[PDB]
């Protein structure tokens, strides 16, 4: 099964892990409705998934997509984050928990901005927030995200992606690119729960901007 390794704050591999979340903190326009209002995260703790077979099923995928891409896996390190993270780490993802409906379609959605992810780890739209004091802006409860390694290979390229059950024939995966009256940044978006890799679980709190 999986094994969580903490990695400690010396070792660079913790370091570079923080620095892209902490350096991707983007400006959101809900006034901090979703993900809440800080200006940076307190990262508590950073682990490593190790699953052989996880890994073993994640490069089976990679593959196959490989080949149907000119030999490009065409890997991604990209954040996640929902309801499902301790799920996730022990099973791998699972496209059967995606469904259509609102402005997504039935796959797995990924962000190149941490700030983006957070908005999704209590539900869709931050939900109602941490289970204990229903606050999307709690600076209390600790939140896990995930960094991962995303296999893209030959992706689509679109404006909305809400009624996606696949990936187009010929695709492995569907990107949501940014319109003026739609999307702000773009959504990276697999099919397929293979084609992501839990690398890394995340702990940390969104602090309150200093005064
Ligand atoms: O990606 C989304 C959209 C909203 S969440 C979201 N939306 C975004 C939109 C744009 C940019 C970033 C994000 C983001 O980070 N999260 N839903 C996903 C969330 C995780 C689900 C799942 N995957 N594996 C499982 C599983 C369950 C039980 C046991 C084992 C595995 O569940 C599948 C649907
Ligand atoms: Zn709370």
């Amino acid at each position: 099964g999986t094994i969580l390794l903490d990695l400690a704050p010396e070792d660079k591999e913790y370091q570079s892990v923080e620095e892209e979340m902490q350096s991707t903190i983007r400006e959101h326009r809900d006034g901090g409705n979703a993900g809440g209002i800080f200006n940076r995260y307190n990262v508590i703790r950073i682990q490593k998934v190790v699953n052989k077979k996880l890994r073993e099923r994640f490069c089976h995928r990679q593959k196959e997509v490989s080949e149907e891409n000119h030999n490009h896996h065409n890997e991604r390190m990209l954040f996640h984050g929902s309801p499902f993270i301790n799920a996730i780490i022990h099973k791998g993802f699972d496209e059967r928990h995606a469904y259509i409906g609102g402005m997504f379609g039935a796959g797995i959605y990924f962000a190149e901005n941490s700030s983006k992810s957070n908005q999704y780890v209590y539900g869709i739209g931050g939900g109602t927030g941490c289970p204990t004091h229903k606050d999307r802006s709690c600076y209390i409860c600790h939140r896990q995200m995930l960094f991962c390694r995303v296999t893209l290979g030959k992706s689509f390229l679109q404006f909305s992606t809400m009624k996606m059950a696949h990936a187009p024939p010929g695709h492995h995966s569907v990107i949501g690119r940014p319109s003026v009256n739609g999307l702000a940044y773009a959504e990276y978006v697999i099919y397929r729960g293979e084609q992501a890799y839990p690398e890394y679980l995340i702990t940390y709190q969104i602090m309150k901007p200093e005064h």
